[PDB]
């Protein structure tokens, strides 16, 4: 009837030639711009920040959670992201602790139309959300990171804050000393110079910190309340668990505070500690009015990301033109479309080879 | 490492490897056990479920259906409701797929159809109702609505009970008239009836519509069998419902997923303490059932993501007896899970 659909499938090989083929600092650029242009959107109410994500509980082997990310554009699309958090991975599995995968559905039909990795993807678009609220909130002759936890998120924090500001020394800690130990190997390509340097030093030398562990539950904070420089802005990127927190509250109650997603930061983010007049205007209206960012560079400020699924369908786009340039990925009829739309039997099997 | 892909062609293969009787029969028998260790207490029932309206063409949903095994795997189907689907695009309403995720890890380990297997295992889900509701010696089924799950649930239920004929209606000329082809291979005769006649005639009905959300009921509360065992199988929005509130109020009524029914299915029209025990509960029990089958009754199916986790391992299994399928490294599982630009060769 209609022309044959199938799912566009990307995989890790098609991933990884849109990232040699575009250049990692391209597609960073092109991530950021796209997050930029959408999030001033949304400030402006031309589009809706996506609704409440939902997720399970796992306790085992160490407390985690696997959530799915619903984004609907009207008419047109539905994105929905399928992650795991699960922190034990790294040191009981040998796997990233952030595991999954974005899908899009053609909103008219209901169609699967494309599915992709959607750990590369997670990790730009998290690093592009930091360099957008960094370019409004740190001030624009920033030289020195600082990174706490120097996991996965670390190394495109470190990427997208390279773009956007001038900097010169990343000053890094984990609390796992093989996994600060090897940060400098896996941020080389960005040309900054690393140091492995104690959570107080970071506090006390950092123009920007980015702070991305998985710390349990109960058990922040990761950075101390000590000495900070005046314009210090931190990008707060751990979440996962309700429970789990970052930054010492006396340091959120100094600060300039913007939520990436207000409802769900005040149950999931840093602003789980704070009550809703300790937080400043979002991040979105600070993109549509950048005036609003008036004098924040020069004091404290704190954006507290969690992570939304419109920020998955943006960066996903990016990816799928990217890909549709370079003629990259697999067509896969994975949903059983029958001749006959009533017949659920009407089942067509592999043809015969020619004899 | 790989995530195994289960496609239009692979589900074919399979119900041609097992045979649709036989598949069919399967699903029935593992969703019996596993109803019935959720009446025992062994298992749960699947959470709410979450969903996006639609308004264009006409209203659908969109939904997201999770159940998670803790300690082996979360499945998630995710499917439309688009009641245009067949005539504007060819089609079918119900369009979904069924992803498999290792709960330990959350890595995604399989991913098929979800379009089959829902008419499947939503089938085989009347059939052990009717098992447990309808006269063993039912003759006369009756079907309201004669779209894709109509089928299935002929199929279905010709397998439990011993069905001779078909009456059935559709509001849409064209598919009521198709319904005798789709329907030939269960060698039950199918005639044309009205409403009123099938509920005059019928020993076991399945409603099955895409009727809009307040235009119900869509079978008259116009005299019906002693013994009538309905299977009110239609839901998507809220406000829909397919059943006479006067003939809900003379029935016995199990649900699949009570929670859930009292809130999208037809017991909605119902309060709480009006319901008989759940179907996970008659399948742990089927004593408790006694005497029912000779009265009116009414299954009241939604659907939950159990059903589908169960059906898709009768597929898995089914698949991997004849290799079925192909892997694909989709998740980028970096060696270095630190370095999410650590991609991967050689
Ligand atoms: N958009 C978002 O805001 C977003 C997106 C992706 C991930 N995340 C979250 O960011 C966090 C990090 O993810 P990841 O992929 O980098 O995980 P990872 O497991 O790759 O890295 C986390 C690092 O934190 C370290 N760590 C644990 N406790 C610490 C402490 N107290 N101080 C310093 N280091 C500590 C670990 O040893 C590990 O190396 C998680 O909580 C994850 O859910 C958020
Ligand atoms: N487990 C469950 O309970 C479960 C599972 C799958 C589908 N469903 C539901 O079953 C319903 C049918 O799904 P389908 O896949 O067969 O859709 P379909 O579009 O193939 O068939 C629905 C049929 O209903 C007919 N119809 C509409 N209004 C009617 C009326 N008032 N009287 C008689 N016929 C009418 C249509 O003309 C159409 O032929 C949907 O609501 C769907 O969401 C339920
Ligand atoms: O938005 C994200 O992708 C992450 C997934 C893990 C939990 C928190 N946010
Ligand atoms: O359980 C199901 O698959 C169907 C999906 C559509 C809404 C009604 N229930």
């Amino acid at each position: 009837r209609g022309s044959h659909m199938e799912t566009w499938v990307l995989g890790r090989r098609d991933v990884a030639e849109v990232v040699a083929a575009v250049g990692r600092d391209e597609l960073m650029r092109r991530i950021i711009d796209r997050l930029t242009g959408g999030l001033a959107e949304i400030g402006r109410g031309e589009r809706h920040l996506s609704p409440l994500r939902g997720g399970l509980e796992r306790s085992e082997p160490v407390p985690g959670i696997w959530e799915w990310m619903p984004h609907r554009e009207p008419g047109d699309h539905i994105t929905l992201k399928t992650v795991g958090y699960s922190p034990a991975n790294p040191a009981r599995f040998g796997l990233p602790t952030i595991l999954g995968t974005v899908a899009r559905y053609d909103d008219t039909t209901g169609a699967l139309t494309a599915l992709m990795d959607g750990v590369l993807l997670t990790a730009l678009r998290t690093g592009a959300a930091s360099a957008v609220a960094s370019r409004l909130l740190a001030r624009p002759d920033s030289h020195t990171l600082g990174l706490i936890g120097t996991g996965a998120q670390a190394v495109t924090q470190l990427h997208a804050l390279s773009l956007v500001l001038p900097l010169q020394r990343a000053l890094v800690w984990d609390t796992d000393p093989a996994h600060r130990e090897s940060f400098a190997r896996r941020a080389a390509f960005t040309g900054v110079s690393v140091e492995i340097a104690e959570p107080a030093r970071i506090a006390a030398e950092a123009d920007v910190i980015s702070t991305a562990t998985s710390v349990a539950v109960g058990q922040g904070p990761v950075l101390p309340d000590t000495g900070v420089r005046e314009h210090l802005h931190i990008n707060a990127v751990g979440a996962d668990l309700v429970g789990k927190t970052e930054l010492p509250l006396g340091l959120l109650e100094r600060a300039f505070v913007t939520a990436d997603h207000p409802e769900q930061a005040l149950r999931e983010g840093e602003c789980q500690q704070l009550s809703a007049d300790r937080l400043g205007p979002q991040l979105a209206h600070l993109c549509a009015d950048p005036a609003a960012a008036a004098g924040r560079q020069d004091t404290l400020s704190v954006f507290d990301s969690t992570g939304f699924a419109f920020e998955d369908a943006l960066a996903m786009e990016v990816f799928l033109e990217a890909a549709a340039e370079r003629d990259l990925g697999i067509r896969v009829g994975i949903e059983h479309h029958p001749g006959d739309a009533l017949d659920p039997y009407a089942l067509q099997p592999l043809p015969l080879p020619l004899a």
